[PDB]
């Protein structure tokens, strides 16, 4: 039962990016195009149910998907034959509507009858992301205002520290010294071996993972939409300095703590 990730009501509908949205909603998105019921992208004019114009969207994640520009995947066939494809997981647009791609023991495991079908993959810039869950949760969450004593006195093994790049992962890594991660695929640094226990390092843009308490170090620095992702599931502490586009427009109404 997929909810609209600006406004919470049930979403039949995606963006191209990978937002859903509710009927109200397939509306408001200039970003990226939204097919909607009769087939077609809204407001395109290729029929009368998306003859209605578009409207400018009134959400801050909005604001952050203007400097992120939509770059339009090829169309590609997905092969299915006995519920497989080998097409990777994720979730298509196709004529049948929207289509999830699943890994599990025999494959991707897809929900479809046996042929082939034109598919266009949503990309993942939106994906997980919800409005209503960021308004709530940012609100409950603080700005910590080097200090990495104060970090060590506060974490703990059921923690989870998130980080922008692989070398503040691994300079994080080295800080907390004993702790739990998973070595980014094609890296250029050396990073150590991970521990058996502590609490876990994962970089920004693996998403959420569910945790006690949750961190974001160099929260200044970091990815606008992964910091919207990681806000619709939980609060944060967030760390380090707090301006250094800028910052994420989240911080401004974050509430602050010094010390
Ligand atoms: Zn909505
Ligand atoms: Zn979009
Ligand atoms: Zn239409
Ligand atoms: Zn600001």
């Amino acid at each position: 039962s997929r909810m609209c990730g600006y406004c919470g009501a049930p979403a039949p509908y995606a963006t191209a990016c990978g937002l859903d949205v509710c009927v109200y909603h397939t509306h408001f998105h200039q970003h990226c195009p939204v097919i909607i019921w009769c087939g077609h992208p809204a407001g395109s004019g290729s029929c009368s149910e998306c003859e209605p114009p578009l409207g400018k969207g009134t959400s801050p994640l909005d604001e952050v998907l203007e400097q992120v520009p939509y770059k339009p995947p090829r169309t590609v066939i997905m092969h299915v034959e006995q519920g497989l494809t080998p097409l990777d997981p994720g979730r298509y647009q196709t004529r049948r509507g929207l289509v999830s791609v699943r890994r599990g023991i025999r494959g991707n495991e897809v929900d479809l009858p046996d042929g082939d079908y034109a598919s266009t993959a949503l990309l993942p810039t939106c994906k997980e992301i919800n409005m209503v869950a960021v308004a709530s949760n940012v609100l409950r969450s603080r700005f910590i205002i080097g200090k990495t004593h104060w970090l060590l006195q506060q974490v703990q093994d059921g923690d989870v520290i998130y980080t922008p790049t692989h070398q503040t992962m691994l300079d994080m890594i080295r800080a907390l010294g004993t702790c739990r991660f998973n070595v980014p695929a094609g890296t250029t640094l050396q990073f150590p071996a991970p521990s058996r226990t502590g609490p876990w390092v994962r970089i920004l843009a693996g998403g959420w993972c569910p945790g006690k308490n949750s961190f974001l170090d160099e929260a200044a620095y970091c990815n606008h939409l992964d910091v919207l992702r990681l806000l619709s599931k939980t609060t944060l502490t967030c760390l380090g300095d707090f301006k250094q586009d800028s910052h994420c427009y989240v911080f401004d109404i974050m509430p602050q703590t010094q010390l």
